[PDB]
């Protein structure tokens, strides 16, 4: 029994904050897609158009988080992929199908459930035209969107599109949130995306403010997360670095107030652990624990356990 | 083989207006396949390959025509963009061929009967990198075989309407006076234009054109959303005032036929969001729900 | 076995009409270039001079065609390049392109020919950058052929020699190109200078008939596989020539005229059942009356 | 045995004056860098992030001296390079690896020690492609070229192990920061510095991300400059006192004169750099007719520095 | 060691005017060699090497001052043009060429080669205001510090000459106040000004001693033709001398020669090319006559229509 | 006994035509140069300034001929050198010009110092470079032979020179090249330190019919040698009569194209011959005047 767009959006409120309009578009785009799979590709003599999605929002806005939750709420296999690891290769054409084998991997090799799966491509704005090779993916990955079958699987392309806020202004001529609503297929064309690619992404969603939980994940989940990197730098000191949740959240908030987004996470953490790293090799303690009082107030020093 | 008349008649079911352009495409396509069957050489004389160059605004139907031509002739069809090649791309030029074989079941013969449509040709017009493609992709036109495959190059040619005037009414009347030398000054090399003998010109679609595009085509937008609403147990009815409203919205945005979908989605957005959570008979879309996207669609229980 | 300038020019008469002087020059220049490659750069203690070619003629005179034809008649790799496009590291791009069509064979690529279009357009940096190639750093073996219209060249020559443009282009000198905009070190790398005349009214008519690939023969063969005989009257062929000159398109604009004159006919041709179709003058110049239809 | 950040900072106090915050940052950055090379790129299943440095401070604030000192204090091969020498050439991306051969040169061609070396690129702010102070296409190419080094790629030496320190005045950076933080002094503003501020300045996102650690330098104050003329083992006063010393004459710099030299330096904004050019023009006349006299000592008062009207006192 | 006074004094015999410049050079030169003899380190303190940067119009006496200094200290002297260095990496090995030429004029004596002087002309030319041009500033920089001759350039004194046409402007854009002559503007020169001109900081820091020359005036030019031990008039009076003919230059004729030199803006460099065009006809048919002396008047210089006076 | 400037100019009239002003300058310069070597570098307490020469004129004006002639008229060793063929290893190739001067001097150090050196195409190394200073080392003077004594003469066309002078002086090229100044050569691409070494400057205005004849024969890259080798690989021997070569010179002077317009003349006269050459079977082809001037008659064909 498929969840109505009302239900889909409802459970999305539990994992992501704000972004109500985008969550309305995704709820509809997702519903229609699976509502088309169950019934069939052809419906009453008419062929239904595949409605793939394009997420446009700043880094750490929750683009990745949204694509993940949609899969969990529909108990459907989910896999990620970076468009940057695809650029500059003709052999990556055999690496574009790699994203498919990973889908089957987390799908127990079930062909049918795999076709119901969702694929999220991060940083699509990066491949927009090296220019020839970068585009090579736009057209290589393009073969997937159609389906050779990848026709059934839903595609979600996320991107920050920094320069997108400028091209739209040169055409529509409020705030970035107001300008990103005026987005058009021709706007992405001037950005660096090919017409045949954009035509495959009918559904276009836009995010506004950053997501506290999104940023918090960027400081933890990634294999190269700041916290992980520092924990390892403190580790070769014979010192265990622990980040308390309150602290992480504190950090995210600071990054939003400064509108620096994920890009400004390090500058914060660095000033937070600056004093500690300086006089750390001059002490003898088991671990250092970072609290919220240390991050927000910047008043109290990080705790120390001997 | 279907006569040029038949080809033009089947194109009337998928594309609207552009009658002159479809007359040229019908003859060019007919002569091309008429040549392949007979042979490259005919009665001691060598026949000239007649490739096509579509020149029309964005959303005029340049791409649709191409796709339709292939379907009406049960011939493999592949698309490609010129901006993709500009600036190691010589080995990416042959990529368009492997894609043609992919949709051709790897049959060498049927692949030669295939049609290739390169979009945004006007973009590569120089700068050394753009020209390098006009000469690299040029190696395909002749054939090295890519000699048998039909090439259809499409483009908007924004600055073309200006150079023609500097040499020679409306843009449609000015695009009829187009000459090989006009594309030269535009940015295309002599050797390239000479490979594109046939030149078709498309006009700027009006209101009634867009309206029929939303209705007539077997894959019309309305038919699609009606089918989507249909598997919900609901009937979708687009009032005439509503469809004309969509067309106008499209014209105001200059997006042509391509902007049609983005318009239809916005209007039906709220509706499809709370459709499966109701229990009615049919939904009626009117002009008040499109032009301003203000009032909600009509719900009959 | 190298083809004599006689033979070379003779096979040029099969692809290009007129320009008999241009083709006599290209023949000797090309013959001597490869004759030097086979024998060697140094010959009998004397170092032979590399003879590169400079093609000067109106747009659509046959410059590009002459270059291409030279390559085919010598089974030698050929590659074009636009001087307007030119970038120092892009000058070597013309080379890799020559290797692409040469199957990456170093020896056959050195036997190759390169045509640089619109040299009159260039700026100076290119004249000196592309200069490094002419010498060779190897690009010493490859034959270079620089084409150009040189609109203002007809004037500078007149301000010195003080007939027709054909007569003046024959008085062309290295110093004339100097005043034009070319550097002394660049022109000195192009010893051979070939001039092409303007395809006249009679020349254009011949281009429509004489060539093995003339337009009339191409359309007569197209109408031929339809069971129809296509006939072009002389008054009609002259009409097309006049249409091309008024447009200053030259021979490049010949096809565009014939196509528009045979558009309506080819459209409703497979729908008829006649013996032959005759193209008269009224159908070309006027474009009002339809071609004659004999059943 | 690696020196602690305390130790490193401590020894930096023996060559560079003030900039305490900047030295604390450099001390941690440098420590971490070599603490990583010894342990290994990967540590306990986690990959350590390379911590290159970006020096932001006015001309003659101590950027060059700090870089050089760090290397001496760690017996490590040091080499410099101007970012201005990279622009205007297409093959200059090969002149970038030239900085590597110069590293091996001062390192005795030892592959291992060379990887432990430190590189300092001056005037990075000058290669930024922006509308501020209007070649952009060639300048940006450098940021992306030198970039390949930061990551790491016939020396065979990998540039992944060598520490990079990119210095630059960043004149207009004071401004862009103020157009963001708005709702104090430049020192207070350069503390508010953010990777996005440099972006608007003219640096590409891929380059800034390679420079995680950012150390800022304040404008050497009066008292700072005065100390520079006295305290340093090779201070100007101690140099001129040495030149006058081998003439049988004692040179005395009244504090009134030293602060006067500082002010002259501040007004010109030349920082510590413009120090020697001031002292020379003051002592030019005296040193000309010095070997032609016979007195005990020459006393330099303020009136010789500021006014430059009066001549130094001569004690017979 | 000659005192700065002596050094400047003997410079007066070779160069006219530029008294301030010679004062700067004298002091710098004195200190440099005063340093070499004593040693790099003196009394626990390291002395600062004081290299020179000459700044003045073309033909003001830059090159002459450099050369003269060497003769006044019997020291090996060699020139070089900064333009010969620009646009080359192989010129990094041509930078060391300047040293081998010094050793050449020094009989391959490593010590006396280290005491030598090197004058680099047209430094203002290599100012990137680029990559190849700057490549010299940093390459030639390596020398100024000091590094198979085995000679160290640390000891050798460097003198970088140049016109710096644009420097005149940048100095006015700084010293200006709200809303004098170039001589007065060139005195205000500061290390920061050269920075904006196109010289790298690390290079200017190696040229502490900065000297400035003024533009030679009429009376100045007039003296250059007479006073210098190798003045032109003295050279030609010797050429005519070995012909048994006395050459006399009227004051009115010398002043005329000065004016011609200014109108052409060639400074002192353009003097010779003026004297030669006047005495050309006369030197031609001189070994074919038999007179006592020749007298060059103004009418022969300015007008160039009338021939020199011949006395029998 | 040294020849007076009068005598020197008179014997130059026998080998070169026109260029009377230049020859007057060369006569004085050379006279004084050798008048200084005999007397001594220092004279009556005053050091005499070395007067090196800079020939400025069109290609084939007689720059090279004048130089050679001066040496013969003074029985003095003469050697040429191209500035083009002149790198860091070429710094040791610059001294090569010296060993060549000793070779033709029987390795006599004294007579070698009395020798004359002519450097061709100086206008070709002007940066607009390292050779200017590498060769500069010679002009001053450093085999053990000092180059301080040898007289230097640097010839060059200086194509762009005509322009730079016009942008300052603001007649014919002959009147413009008379206004030449040391600063003009500066902007052209010559370094100050080099121009200062060439005090005596001589300009030329007329082409030499004989000089052009030489260019067609003497040079290792002469047109005749280039075409004779082209005909040679055809099994044919190309012969240029003296009256045909001269015929070429005049044609080139009538068009004022100098030596740059010698190729386009020789081609137009051997164009027909080269066309139907690979289609014959003869021994040699003789080019006569009628073949050049008249252009009517074809070259003689010996079977």
């Amino acid at each position: 029994a498929l969840p109505t767009p009302h239900e889909i959006r409802n459970h999305l409120d539990d994992y992501v904050i704000g972004q109500e309009q985008a969550k309305k578009v995704l709820a509809v785009a997702v519903y229609n897609h699976y509502k088309r799979l169950r019934n069939g590709d052809t419906s009453n003599g008419v062929e239904l158009g595949k409605s793939n999605i394009l997420l446009i929002g700043p880094t750490g806005s929750g683009k990745t988080l949204l694509a993940e939750t949609l899969a969990r709420l529909l108990d459907v296999p989910f896999t990620m992929a970076d468009a940057t690891t695809l650029t500059e290769a003709g052999y990556v054409g055999e690496d574009v199908e790699n994203i498919i084998q990973k889908l089957l991997q987390k799908c127990d090799y079930d062909v049918q459930k795999a076709q119901r799966g969702i694929v999220y491509i991060d940083e699509i704005d990066k491949i927009s035209r090296r220019d020839v090779s970068g585009e090579g993916v736009q057209q290589a990955l393009l073969k997937l969107i159609e389906g050779t079958d990848t026709s059934k699987i839903l595609f979600i392309c996320g991107g920050a599109f920094a320069g997108l806020d400028k091209v739209i202004s040169h055409r529509v001529e409020a705030s970035e949130g107001e300008l990103l609503a005026q987005v058009e297929p021709e706007d992405l064309i001037k950005f660096g995306l090919i017409p045949e690619f954009i035509g495959r992404l009918p559904v276009v969603a836009t995010l506004n403010e950053l997501s506290e939980e999104a940023l918090i994940q960027i400081l933890k989940e990634p294999k190269n997360a700041l916290t992980k990197q520092y924990q390892a730098l403190f580790n070769l000191e014979g010192v265990d670095l622990e980040f308390r949740d309150e602290a992480l959240d504190a950090i995210a908030k600071k990054a939003m107030a400064r509108k620096t987004g994920a890009r400004g996470l390090r500058s914060i953490v660095e000033a937070a652990l600056l004093d500690t790293m300086y006089d750390l090799p001059s002490m003898e303690d088991v671990e250092k624990v970072v609290i919220d009082e240390s991050v927000i107030d910047g008043q109290s020093e990080p705790l120390l356990i001997y």
